């Protein structure tokens, strides 16, 4: 009988129990990545029945439209906070083809490298504009036109994926659009 | 084994099924003010066809007349927020009594009042603001005579004569003065 | 080998099955915890869904609402003790009976613990009454009360503004959980 | 009460601890086999749910391509390392594209290469029902031209090479209950490369 | 003969000597089973509900009393007390990784603990003579390892960094040089 | 690492399986019961476009004839055969009439009967107060001399069978948030003949 | 040691076997008992889904193996855990009405399983028959509306909606040691 | 304890491990099919209110025109991106035109990629209720040829293959309803073709 | 010879009764735990299962009874030092009738009895003794309003009562004055 516990105990009793704290991690930035598509969705969906009327300037007027559109009862309260930081999401708006003012950015400040290409790989279908700061906050100058913008994925920063008849879009099925990926450093910034 | 099942009983399953009631409760707040939507337009087409050719108990009396008069049933009559009868105000188009009508919701919270001031109100030209409680005969002002200023927060809002400006979607400042004070608040939508 | 080393191996076992045991205790207590949850998940959805006074009347209308077929059979019976739980209607910010409180009373001190660690996120309203049980007269309204969660009884969670919502960081308040002597009648609203 | 000390010793003691070592491989390569499995269904989860919610994968070029493929894939955060790390060998496993009904970057297929016979046999009749393709190499990696077409193959589990389980009609599949079908298979030399494909 | 028994008693002997040994070996490969236990379970722990020495205290404290961990689960089966847990700056980022600090390990005690949960953790930090200091510990995603030091982040996830290998005898051997008390840091 | 397995299929896979299948229960019951009001609507709807307009509700004869012109009813298309095949037993509903003050053959009932209290109670609740005539038959059937006349019939609460709200100025009617509403309706024991008369 | 140790030591280890494989036997016992009150909850949905609008045990297997080919029902939960082949489904008359009432026949189960069973998935049926003794048969399914409940006898039918059965209580101990009542094999009818 | 009851134990969690990749099969599959069963609606639905006013239908005699017809309708915007996805394959389905009461380009056939005999009856089962010609082919897809005239083809339900419900004057009446012919559907090779006609 | 055959096998005697006790120890040990699990079965099965619901041959039958409803197996059932099943008493809490209940195991000495308590009590918040015969159902008192004092070894010694002193199982002078009497003794744990 001895000689066989020992080996029984500091093998698989160890080994066979090890491998759930990845999948733990895995599980809440799942959970994380479903909370943050569903918000995207409420966000997208608020901005088509509101903005739609074909009507912020920097990071706290944005925020005092995020608390606005929070106040007004058009999206949850708790859905409007970051499922990365926990705070209300940035929103701003930028002219689109040189008409000031006539496209909405949803941005997600404070992103690793990891999130970034986690959150943007699985949400990249809702949004032809999708921009990334490496290392720095999104602001207003960070976005540029919605269709006068050309993207440029092979560096993966600033607008990657855009409407222009001259941007690369993001595609998944390139291993050079995998790792030139959210290239740079954190905290990346991305904007919707 | 237990480890991780502690945590695939432990939030993983507990987590998904929270916020699901408060979108719920949105989407029963949403469907209340859909129907009450539907039941503002049907008053505000029967008053049309009606009269386009007094004080709060003859408000009252009125509005059951027209409830009464078969131009209406008793479901679209009934205020979804409260369960009763919406106030029904006809009030002097330029000194013409009975020229132009007024309808004034009271007794709602300055949530439910900011959702359906975004909601409805964008069917009717005159829309006025009474916080505090229920609306008086004087408050309604002539329509063809009214003054408005989103920023005023208290009082008319809305109103076409070329003395008014209305609201915006856009003004941080516009969306928290809608019916801001004290409660209840009541809102009346006017028409010639 | 000799029943010496036969003997030495053999409480080894024992030492392994008490601590899986401790394990399954753990666990369990966890699957009544989500049981709980989800029972006061299906209450408020329950609440919401339909609409839109003491103790014994909070019970009257939980059976009612258990005839009324709007909930299952133990999702009326507290989930520790098996006894009935109240649902009262308080007053909201000066209006009075427009909120609805679930309470759960009876609790231990790690059943607090726990308890609101896992509902702290289901409900935007949370309530801590030690010493016994809870009370309307107890309970304040939903928006007229500044919630504080250092004092570690009465109203932790509010939605007025003018209060410092807990959170999970925080050890100090969370040290100082259900401080005070049983029962602990914790009340969860929207 | 000398002769029965040492007999009882020699004998009873020798018995006891042969079986120990033989009993523990069984059980290490139990272990090894299951942890195995369990990180190749997490990567055709990772797979069929991330790349099957567009409809198309990317493409492979050869045994440079797939492992840098395969690496970028794990690098982004939707499985980890240690789900990518090849029990058997200790490096990533191996991640090629072929077409499915001549349609390109339409079917990917998972290789482990470096299997011994054993291994190769307990770990196909221990996995091969949940993946509907399994073809085996004998003596080499899996390249991109020993996979054929999807469904224009032509198992042959008598054979033990090539494409061993298929879902095309022209071909049967491997039957646990026929000592003959898993006698034959994992039949060549080592190392042995078993590619699991969806 | 009476010699008979004499080397009977005497062939007896070395086996019951050889059986205390290998229950010694037991008992400490059982407490180094429960300790892998309790920071297994420290971590999962850990993982939800978030996601100096006396924070490292208080933080057990209220852990404990919570109940999301067991008592037994974060007294160190070595030493009887509170194992402290040091929440570190990670990336630029101050206190949002956690690490595990265990304090009264011998050498035979480090290898084996070492050695142990090595797959347990992705980092890796040994103080010698001493605990785990709240400055001793760097930066949590760009600190490169000294895999040859044996004290210090010898296992870092940072990529400059060149984690411990199980295969070169030589790595072994330079494991966890130096004295008593270690404290030892697993971090994730 | 035994008897861990044995707590885990017990300890949480026994009473979460459970737990699944009530609330699995609970959700199909309330399926059925939201496709019965479906059905309740579209026969009133269907009703009050056809025999509406004109004072001719089709002549009401004994249960069978009712049955009968309810089978009538969907041969003619104007209703599904499914919106007209109650979910709880599978049979066809029971268009009786209701002198409508003394007047019959100006009103119309739709009677589901056969089902038991607690049926009677979310069957209520399940189509609310779209139809503005309710009435209830415990411990038997609805029958056309078996209920009053539409607008003269005083509703009331301890009615159980009987009328419960009504056009009539007879207050107190049916409210959910009335405690003894709740309570006293749906009082006795099936078959539960409830009526929903427009 | 003296050859006696030795096989005392040799008979302690028999034991610590013969507990692993009751162990493995409980273990085995359990996951088929969830396996089974899972499947036949989806079978009587099934069944109550698709013919509330609406011969042996060989035409009763024919039935169930068409049901698997109709999709209601998948492969996997259609197999009895216990016996390895799949259920049997007969079409019984309900109160002289054929092929208008079901029941779900389990057969191969001794008294611990009979028992365990029943108190685990007794509520979802409301007819409760078990064969003791042998196999199944259509003639041992009487009327499901007309037949009277036999508590006392611990064998065929317990459980039944005619208004002289024997009402079932399922949590009283003294009716649950007077369940599967008889010997094994024990066949369970569960009918609605 | 020992090692055996470690092996036991592995193998248990082995086979809890397994059982989820049928769960996930099996939900995936029943997403697909119910996708499907409202891209078929879709289709019929487009097409009759689209180019039923002009008597004959594009003429299709390959794969090539009918996906390219089929990308038209996409174009129209009487389908979307994801409505005309066939969930078995992955890309658009063949949309041929077929011949009526013995007169070519007539009527449209709806033809569906390869199928599995459970995927088979899943889908007749679920759809055939909402077309009034189905026609079932063995191995390969339905082809032109294959398909018979809409009016003037009798069909046999009892071989599983080729028409399987018409509605000649010789066709059988298909119970879709009776078990007995459920049990009697592509019974051949697979995979299987199946052309819905209207 | 008259020198070595009877001081050998005299030796040989010696030595060959000195392991039976041993293994007498081993199969307690074996017993004990077995019993452990067994008693955390059935407290898991209760709590779960008789918490929303609520003499000797009563308790047998409800032992019974759970064995036959498969929470608990036949195995984890039988005393294992007696061979009968274990019993399970009915009994009020705070006037609460059969909402509190005790598993009550009977036949051990003072060493199987120290031992099992000192194993398993920290468990269930009621540990009570009973010397000379089995538990009665009798003997158990209120659930929580009786006071323990651990230092008579017989009746309550671990409860919930505000009075109640709680047993220490470390503390070496609680476990030496434990259990104090004639065997055989009657421990009685409940929930």
């Amino acid at each position: 009988m001895t000689l066989l516990e020992v080996i029984i105990v500091l093998g698989i009793m160890g080994v066979v129990s090890a491998g759930v704290v990845t999948l733990a991690q895995r599980a809440i930035d799942s959970q994380n990545m479903t909370k943050a598509a569903q918000s995207l969705n409420s966000i997208q969906v608020a901005l088509t029945q509101t903005y739609r009327g074909l009507g912020t300037a920097d990071a706290t007027a944005a925020s005092k439209l995020t608390s606005g559109l929070v106040s007004l009862g058009k999206i949850s309260s708790d859905e409007a906070k970051n499922p990365f930081i926990g705070t209300n999401m940035n929103i701003f708006s930028f002219p689109r083809n040189a008409a000031a003012n006539k496209a909405f950015a949803i941005s997600v400040d404070g992103l690793t490298q990891a999130q970034c290409k986690t959150l943007i790989t699985s949400v990249g279908d809702m949004f032809p504009y999708i921009a990334i700061k490496a290392g720095g906050a999104v602001a207003l100058a960070d976005l540029g036109d919605f269709e006068n913008s050309a993207a440029a994925a092979e560096t993966g920063v600033g607008v990657i994926k855009s409407i222009a008849p001259a941007s690369k879009n993001l595609d998944l099925t390139n291993i050079t659009a995998v790792e030139k990926l959210c290239k740079g450093t954190a905290p990346f910034g991305v904007a919707f």
